[PDB]
């Protein structure tokens, strides 16, 4: 099964046939990309808020219009899926989903309300693909650049009525029924500790400072609890690289930031008439991204190394989280940089999957977002910014769906791409919940 | 080769597995959808401005979130393609294309500047896929709901430096070098007459009133010239249905409107805070759409009937034009209705192609647009409107990329779907110019 080695404009884009990305007929190559054999492993890569518009803007800037993302664009089977949520009261669709309801959909196969994690509209728990993978004996990983309490990575290991129930104090207030001191399963962080995935890496060390209100580890901080239960904690790239093994006996918990991990690039926020009233922007690397802080690709690689030792196979979910967050912030450079960062992670995953031969790689997003690529002379009501692209030309990006401080998610269907056994199941129009069933089946989970 | 008979949510969307679109593994079906055999015919359907956002919004409204467009969503091979243009002066990418430069891209395989038709940045003519089909002896058809002088249909039959050169008077002013009285090939309308496609249907009868400034038919109106050259002119559904034959000897020219044909549905325009300050909208059919005015689906059907009599095969381009225009106008109901309209057209095409077995059907758009689907309580800086969907829930649409009267196109990559011989060539990431090469090769054009 071939990965698309190169789909950049083949020549002079101003010349006939120069902007072509194909060099011949793809039928044969697609035929070689189809296989219903079982997938031994599955690597799911989620770009939070990475809709088609976000992929296009990143490519344009970092690779040029005629460019090609070696990871993101390289997957041969592509499709488009829907991700609407449900109204808790009515059960009717809620066209624009949040990060929690969408992550729950692919992780449990059941639609739910905005803000819910691992539960349906009746607030019933439903086992997640990770819990199922672990029950079957497969190794499991959960990697993200956001706090581990954030919706995307949490959905795989927690079941709470509100995504805000990060740790003990919020759970007591927001999720009383989940509150440990009230007989519930616990907060997102407490449930994460219980889920015991083999590899968990991300930020959110802050919440791990809270102390349990009840149970066996009452009075100890969640950090202390983690150590007491046998988790090997690492807090930087050096210690992370030191790790030789990770399993149920000695599970890995990497906390690389108090909150979300640092963004790769820096740039100013989009402003009103910014493309007109101000000069073009050129993003700059964040001096604080650090040599001690592992990158998403580094984390993905270590995770694969450690999880691949499990002979039964593994399930790994990787999240490029700040794409969505910078999109909310109307910061083109942060958004694009996190897209570039995710591409590197996808590349590592594809390299392994290509050698290994029984791995299903899927790259998609939870929901669409605000950013739109518009004409340079656009006079828009929202925030816009002009950027100097690799092409040596200006690209103007617009954020116009909100007068508040955060730009809103949008409900357009978006790209889902895959490579490996069962990749055929992402082609055409599918639903986010279909992704749960595709993975369960590809993995032979029962 | 199977079409996706049904991809609607299989059951209760609130229940586990109820929002699923798939009922099993798609591998085998995808394997049966791949064929490199030659395509005898090609039906290209274009939704002007029909990006993923537009397809989703129309689906949610007309079919419900878990719905399925019998035509648009039924094509099995899907991908995403880029459609950037070029700056005339620099030759550097122009991220947001207009309708002329994009149509030129798939009709000639060469990128060009915004506003250009059938020529590159050096203003050099390049043969279009229609001119090539005809030269090879295949029947040709060009159908649209816009004026025939509009960029999308014109690009198949004309070569002018500016899309504004509709007829004689504008060409003299805007395209002197193309001006007949200055030795050029003539205005868009005159070149259309010259191109002599077998079937041409759309609006734009108004420009045919202009009289030629030079040549064999100087002094005669373009309508007179048409009859004099042997075109059979029809102006309504009745007369259109009367047509039994259409060929080079007796070519068909249907003009069903002075300008653009009437839109299917009516609704109010999106207003500032319209989702908050105003009640939800329910679209209403246009009492003036008329029983005497053939619908896009009718026009496509007649075209297929007439063109299918040619044994060598045919090339037909169908355009659901007013999606783009209503999107520019920020009128959700108009935009959505034209998308529903296009779906009917796609169905007719797929029905024939499925029976015939050697027809490549492609459904795509020239470029993305403004409309975004946002949360109901969104307080946005642009124009918004809340609509009552088939689900019995409210959907809010936002237009926020311009303070002028027209909402701007956007540059996000967008969906391209196909069915039939060589459909594999639209899967994964491709470019709009690749579309030309795919059609030319599938047809065996040399
Ligand atoms: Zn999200
Ligand atoms: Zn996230
Ligand atoms: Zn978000
Ligand atoms: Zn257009
Ligand atoms: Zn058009
Ligand atoms: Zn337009």
């Amino acid at each position: 099964m071939p990965v698309l080695e190169n789909r950049a404009a083949q020549g002079d884009i101003t010349a006939p046939g120069g902007a072509r990305r194909l060099t011949g007929d793809q039928t044969a190559a697609l035929r070689d990309s189809l296989s219903d054999k079982p997938a031994k492993n599955i690597i799911l890569l989620i770009g939070d808020g990475m809709g088609d518009s976000e992929i296009t803007a990143a490519r344009n800037y970092a690779e040029g219009a005629g460019g090609f993302f070696k990871g993101i664009d390289a997957l041969p089977l592509t499709g488009q899926y829907t991700h609407y949520a449900l109204n808790k009261k009515t059960g009717k669709p809620d066209y624009v989903t949040d990060s929690a309801a969408s992550a729950t959909a692919w992780s449990t196969g059941v639609k739910t309300y905005n803000g819910a994690l691992g539960v349906d509209i009746h607030e019933k728990d439903h086992p997640t693909i990770l819990e199922m993978a672990k029950a079957a004996g497969l190794a499991t990983g959960n990697v993200s650049t956001a706090e581990l309490q954030h919706a995307t990575p949490a959905a795989l290991v927690a079941h709470v009525t509100s995504r805000k129930c990060y740790g003990p104090s919020a759970t007591s207030e927001k999720c009383p029924g989940n509150a440990l001191e009230k007989g519930g399963k616990g907060s997102i962080t407490e449930q994460l500790l219980n889920a015991r995935a083999d590899v968990t890496l991300g930020g959110g060390a802050k919440t791990f400072a809270e102390t349990a209100t009840a149970g066996e580890w009452q009075g100890k901080t969640l950090r202390e609890q983690a150590q007491a239960r046998g988790y090997q904690l690492v807090s930087d790239a050096a210690s992370l690289n030191s790790v030789t093994e990770a399993n149920q006996q000695k599970p890995l918990l990497g906390l690389f930031a108090d909150g979300n991990m640092p963004v790769r690039w820096l740039g100013p926020k989009a402003t009103y008439h910014g493309n007109i009233d101000k000069p073009a922007v050129t993003c700059t690397p964040n001096p604080q991204r650090n040599d001690s802080v592992p990158t998403l690709a580094q984390m993905t690689d270590k995770a694969i190394e450690l999880l691949s030792k499990n002979e039964k196979g593994f399930f790994l979910q990787v999240e490029g989280a700040s794409i969505d967050k910078q999109d909310h912030a109307a910061n083109p450079c942060g958004q694009i940089g996190e897209t570039v960062d995710l591409d590197e992670a996808v590349q590592r995953a594809l390299e392994f999957a290509k050698k290994e031969g029984n791995t299903l790689v899927i790259v998609t997003a939870d929901h669409a977002h605000a950013s739109q690529i518009v004409a340079p002379d656009t006079k828009a009501p929202g925030l816009t910014q002009a950027l100097n692209t690799k092409d040596g030309a200006v690209m103007v990006m617009s954020y116009g769906n909100s007068e508040e401080d955060s730009q809103e998610h949008t409900g357009s269907q978006l790209r889902i791409a895959a490579y490996g056994p069962h990749a055929a199941n992402v082609v055409g129009l599918t639903d986010q919940t279909d992704l749960f069933y595709t993975m369960k089946a590809a993995l032979g989970l029962k």
